[PDB]
């Protein structure tokens, strides 16, 4: 699982506006991965922008890691 | 194996100067992957440049796909 988690974090960090992965929980559901993630974002981004970044992370991570079949992304302000 | 081969091809194609992956043979040696690849390159690149691209592919692919423990890359002219 470490290898898949590393891939998830790297993919997320390369999305514009991500200020780190604060939390990542991944688990196997059969051979599929289901995951829950919290990203940091600029505290001065709007809520709408933060939700855009979260959606962009979901697209990037799911696009890169084919075994993921569920990914929920939320955001917190981070310096 | 299809999933690992897809990752190898995508990583290679994103290296400056690669004009497709012409051939890729990958096999498991225990849990490790050993692979042999041919890339296309500009026919007007120098031999030295082509060898640089091959080295850059080897770095990019091995950097991205942690299970690869041997990767040989060669080049052919391609339009």
């Amino acid at each position: 699982m470490e290898a898949v988690q590393n891939r998830i974090v790297e993919a997320a960090e390369r999305v514009p506006g991500v200020r780190g992965v604060i939390h990542l929980r991944a688990r196997y559901v059969g051979q599929d991965i289901w995951a829950d993630m919290i990203i940091g974002v600029d505290p001065e981004n709007t809520v709408e922008q933060a939700e855009e970044i979260c959606e962009a992370v979901q697209a990037a991570v799911c696009g890169k890691i084919r075994r993921i079949e569920s990914l929920h992304v939320s955001a917190e302000a981070r310096e």
